């Protein structure tokens, strides 16, 4: 399976100055929960605002740098390598990943944020028409958890 693993905002916005604009606890352990085991695939300026790979799952950064080699990350060098990795595969991110990658992935699971923040990366626009909402599951807030969200899975129609 392939499948898009995103969070975006009211509008969309996925990202800020190579950061994320909301800080969500849930999100991420949603996210720890959803690719722990399997693999993602990321494009490298969403890499390098990781950091370090994210542990216990296969980590493949797509970049154009043949001296890419980072201790515990795969590397590829097109969309179409994409199609040979075996098992399980989230598209991460970042912008550039999402728009290549939309219409060929399997389902997305999408936190939707239920905020307007100010970005400059997004999602690309998405119809429900085209899309099954398998689930859809309200995240709880609390005092680490502030902001209002919705954890969708979509399967393509
Ligand atoms: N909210 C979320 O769910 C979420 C998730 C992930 C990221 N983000 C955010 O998204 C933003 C980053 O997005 P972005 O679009 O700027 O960058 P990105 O997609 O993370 O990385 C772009 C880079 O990926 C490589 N790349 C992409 N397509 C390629 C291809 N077909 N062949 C070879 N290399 C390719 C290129 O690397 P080279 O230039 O090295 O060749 C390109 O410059 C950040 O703000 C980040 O915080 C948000
Ligand atoms: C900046 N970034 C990219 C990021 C952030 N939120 C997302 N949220 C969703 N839904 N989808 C993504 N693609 C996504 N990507 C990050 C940053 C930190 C970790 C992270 O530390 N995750 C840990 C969990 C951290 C925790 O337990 O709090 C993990 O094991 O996956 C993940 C992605």
């Amino acid at each position: 399976t392939l499948s898009i693993l995103v969070a975006h905002d009211l509008q969309r916005v996925i990202g800020f100055e190579n950061q994320l604009p909301w800080h969500l606890p849930n999100d991420l352990k949603h996210v720890k929960k959803l690719s722990t085991g399997h693999t993602l695939v990321m494009g490298r300026k969403t890499f390098e605002s990781i950091g370090k790979p994210l542990p216990n799952r296969r980590n493949v950064v797509l970049t154009s740098d043949t001296s890419f080699n980072v201790e515990g990350v795969d590397v590829i060098h097109s969309i179409e390598d994409i199609y040979q990795l075996p098992g399980h595969v989230f598209i991460f991110g970042g912008q550039t990943l999402f728009e290549e990658m939309i219409d060929k992935v399997d389902d997305m699971y999408i936190t939707v944020i239920e905020g307007k923040f100010r970005g400059d990366t997004f999602f690309p626009p998405y119809t429900f028409e085209d899309w099954e909402v398998a689930s859809s599951v309200e995240g709880k807030l609390d005092e680490k958890n502030t902001i209002p969200h919705t954890f969708l899975h979509l399967i393509r129609k």
